[PDB]
């Protein structure tokens, strides 16, 4: 049922572009999925506004550089402050939305990693939740791809913190030092949303001591192979691979690979791993470079076991 797993994960997304929530009537969640599907779909619904606010993040680099150049001109200091404050408000909204992804992820993992059923049976029984999990990873990579290309995010927040301290000594919606420290560590990450999801998955394995870790890791590796097989077999490429479906599974694949590398003890590159690392990197390399470079850079730096001595030198050359 490799073909069925592909149709389940890639259903109603060709006729659906740039939407992360699932239509309740179209997804058809079972009675056991209803309470989790509704809660996660509320987060996925708000995920569109988060991504559009990041696409519209213009930055305040122009006003900041003029204020730094003329530091005694209070009009330029107030103009830069008036431009950076609503941008910091967006950054505060992005970080708080990352906390909502952790709550929705626990509900999905708790249902997709039940004790008796296998990973393949879970993705077929809980189709609506399995589809929601892929949408969370789809938004996660798409958010981080934009953040990696926008250097004004860290520059605007760093200027905000420096100005706030030397403005709260000289002369409600403001950001306290405790929240600012967590936000600074959040945006210092290469993939902030993916690092957040990676820690939440490690938390889920830790919170369920009586649950075998394979129920979680083999769930990630199953989804990775579903996307890899469809993208590398022309018999499935001529049947499902569209620009919307390819870009969807490219980001789902890289997402579960990085989660698997942080959760599985030996990592995603070791000889006991279940991820076909060579096959996954090849799929990314066979794509136009401009639409994958953000995903490749995630594998070069965000990963945990890439630079290990156990990791094959063959894939290290692929990732160069």
């Amino acid at each position: 049922s490799m073909g069925n797993l592909i149709k389940v994960l890639t259903r109603d997304i060709d006729h659906n572009a740039s939407h992360f929530f699932l239509d309740f009537e179209n997804a058809q969640p079972t009675e056991a999925e209803r309470e989790i599907f509704n809660q996660v779909n509320v987060v996925l619904k708000d995920a569109e506004g988060i991504l559009n606010d990041l696409q519209s993040y213009r930055g305040a680099g122009h006003e900041i550089r003029e204020a730094i150049q003329h530091p005694n001109d209070e009009n330029l200091q107030e103009k830069a402050w008036s431009a950076v404050c609503p941008l910091v408000g967006k950054l505060k909204k992005f970080y708080e939305f990352s906390q909502r992804l952790e709550a929705a992820l626990h509900g999905l993992l708790g249902a997709l990693t039940s004790t008796p059923y296998s990973p393949t049976q879970h993705l077929e029984r809980e189709q609506a939740l399995a589809k929601q999990f892929a949408e969370i990873l789809h938004f996660t990579l798409r958010f981080d791809e934009l953040k990696m290309t926008n250097p004004a995010i860290q520059n605007d927040f760093s200027y905000y913190r420096r100005t706030l301290s030397r403005m709260r000594i000289n002369n409600e919606n403001e950001v306290n030092n405790e929240l600012a420290n967590r936000m600074s560590l959040f945006y210092a990450e290469a993939t902030p949303m993916l690092k957040t999801l990676s820690d939440a998955t490690t938390k889920f394995v830790s919170d369920n001591k009586s649950l075998p870790i394979e129920n979680t890791t083999d769930c990630l590796s199953t989804m990775a192979s579903v996307c890899r097989v469809m993208l590398e077999t022309p018999e499935y490429r001529s049947r499902f691979a569209s620009e919307e479906t390819v870009s969807f599974c490219l980001r789902v694949m890289v997402g579960v690979i990085i989660l698997y590398d942080h959760v599985h003890p030996v990592g995603a590159f070791a000889k006991t791993s279940k991820i076909d690392m060579k096959g996954c990197i090849k799929v990314l390399k066979d794509q136009p470079p401009n639409s994958v470079e953000g995903l490749l850079n995630a594998l070069r730096y965000t990963t945990k076991h890439l630079n290990d001595e156990t990791t094959s030198k063959q894939i290290k050359t692929m990732l160069q």
